């Protein structure tokens, strides 16, 4: 059989959240360790593959599952979390493969946090629909309000994308396939320099109906840097 997604994948920075009846979380440790379920697998053509059911549980403050993994800079300690100066940068490769009856699945975040861990709004949510991915930033730290779009289109279901979503210094740069979009979302909101941060990326299924089916959606590379001097 096929690697498990963290015997292949360098997932020592990740947790995975799971939309299983009790939102199951698997540690860093235990991804390292070969965890693969039904949820979260390798397929065949290698992609880290992430599958969640519709009705599946879901986190305290979202009415929507996921199966998604959430950036642990300690990995023993998701409270320790990374801040809107200095340069912040996911970058991956990946698709979507299956859809939810509503057609919609968030596929990459940069999620808000207060410094004690308590929850905090999404900044930036890579939303994919059939043809179209919207790179959403939030305006409000708050969360009231809406948010700044930032439409890629002609990407269909099925097809391979490269993604970046960085932060320098309360800026945000949101890129697919090259072209890349930016957000000055402290500007916008200096209430922003007093949240912290941490990546997302995964299957966080925009449906929750009975009868929405489930979603399916693929990673072929991923990586996370974070650095105080960058170079040309
Ligand atoms: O524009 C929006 O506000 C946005 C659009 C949406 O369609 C969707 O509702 C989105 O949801 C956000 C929101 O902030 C929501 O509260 C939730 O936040 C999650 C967060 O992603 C993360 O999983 C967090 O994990 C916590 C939690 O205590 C868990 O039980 C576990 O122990 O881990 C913790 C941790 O690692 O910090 O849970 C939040 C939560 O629901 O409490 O999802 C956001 C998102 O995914 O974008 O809002």
């Amino acid at each position: 059989p096929a690697a498990a997604p963290g015997k292949n994948f360098d997932l020592s920075h990740w947790k995975l959240q799971l939309p299983d009846a009790n939102t199951t979380e698997i540690s860093s440790a235990n991804l390292g360790l070969g965890y693969t379920s039904q949820y979260f697998y390798t397929d065949t053509d290698g992609a880290m593959t992430f599958w969640a059911p519709t009705t599946g549980g879901t986190t305290a403050n979202s009415s929507y599952p996921r199966s998604e993994l959430r950036e642990m800079l300690d990995p023993s300690n998701s409270k320790v979390n990374w801040g809107w100066q200095g340069t912040h940068t996911m970058k991956l490769s990946g698709k979507t493969v299956q859809l939810p009856s509503s057609g919609k699945i968030i596929v990459a975040q940069i999620n808000g946090i207060m410094d004690d861990g308590t929850n905090a709004p999404p900044l930036v949510k890579a939303v994919f629909q059939d043809g179209q991915l919207d790179m959403q930033v939030k305006q409000n730290s708050d969360g009231t309000g809406s948010d700044v779009h930032n439409y890629f289109t002609g990407i269909k279901l099925g097809d391979l994308y490269n993604m970046e979503i960085r932060v320098t210094d309360g800026v945000a740069y949101v890129t697919m396939n090259g072209d890349t979009r930016s957000v000055d979302f402290v500007g916008k909101d200096a209430g922003w320099k007093n949240l912290k941060y941490y990546f997302k990326a995964g299957n966080f299924v925009q449906d929750n109906t009975s009868t929405g089916g489930s979603a399916i959606a693929k990673l072929y590379s991923l990586s996370v840097s974070h650095s105080n001097l960058e170079h040309h």
